């Protein structure tokens, strides 16, 4: 297996939203402490993760490829993969992003895109898994794994796109792609783990927890947009 990062630049719209939210967090973070500080950071982290996926998760509007640096690279990967005859699985931590991805693909490629999410009944789920695993025609499957949810190992997939960081840090041929938003917390967090996993080996399990406890300066290093021009 070959796993690798795919760097995707945010669109101007995305960069502007990302920046505003980062400025909003730092404008009010000094007022609170303790519990209220933890929750304030948590809300910002959530919005930023959604913004780097697709502006429509927060502003609604057109669910187009064009509005998302990641969606734009995803259709490029898809084009190359279908030509190789790949069966493609795309994972995201947000049920809403999963639907957007599924809608875009069905519309642009006119093919059926089964969608796995937690609320599905067992049968709907098993049936969808069986359909992707046994029918070579079915070229796609979208999976949204919420926090506290678990992944799945779809052996029939030849290509896997991890749309955002949905997976468990502690754990972590099929061609694997990890989408990463250039100059954002997605890039920072990835860089930090890959540098000295030894330092984090303790804290790594408990998720974003370590992030909500960083000093305000350390936090700014992690989330502020570090794109030229900004």
């Amino acid at each position: 297996k070959i796993e690798t990062n795919v760097y995707c630049n945010l669109t101007p719209e995305q960069a502007a939203m990302y920046k505003a939210e980062v400025e909003n967090l730092f404008n009010n973070i000094d007022s609170v402490t303790g519990i209220k500080r933890k929750g304030m950071i948590l809300s910002t982290l959530l919005k930023l993760k959604q913004i780097v996926d697709h502006p429509a998760l927060l502003k609604g509007g057109e669910q187009s490829v064009r509005r998302s640096g990641k969606m734009i690279r995803t259709m490029e990967i898809i084009e190359e993969a279908l030509d190789e005859g790949d069966k493609i699985a795309i994972f995201t931590q947000f049920v809403d992003m999963g639907k957007i991805i599924r809608n875009i693909i069905e519309k642009e490629l006119n093919t059926e895109v089964p969608f796995l999410y937690g609320e599905l009944s067992k049968k709907e789920r098993d049936d969808i898994i069986s359909k992707f695993q046994n029918n070579p025609s079915v070229k796609f499957i979208v999976l949204s794994v919420k926090a506290g949810g678990f992944g799945i190992n779809l052996t029939s997939a030849n290509r896997v796109i991890h749309f955002d960081r949905w997976w468990n840090p502690a754990v972590e041929n099929v061609i694997v792609h990890k989408l990463i938003s250039v100059g954002t917390l997605e890039e920072k967090i990835d860089q930090l783990l890959a540098f000295k996993r030894s330092l984090f080996k303790d804290i790594i399990s408990s998720g974003d927890s370590w992030i909500t406890e960083l000093s305000t300066e350390e936090l700014r290093k992690v989330i502020e947009l570090s794109v030229g021009g900004y």
